[PDB]
């Protein structure tokens, strides 16, 4: 339970996620989602 696994729910925001505001001070998702 102590160990590390990192955040499952950053790995799925990693993939297309909009860090900035939805969809104006960022207008599309991001990073390794292929385009």
């Amino acid at each position: 339970d102590a160990g590390p696994r990192g955040e499952p729910p950053g790995e799925e925001g990693g993939r297309d996620g909009i860090g900035g505001a939805r969809a104006e001070t960022q207008n599309t998702g991001q990073l390794s989602a292929p385009g």
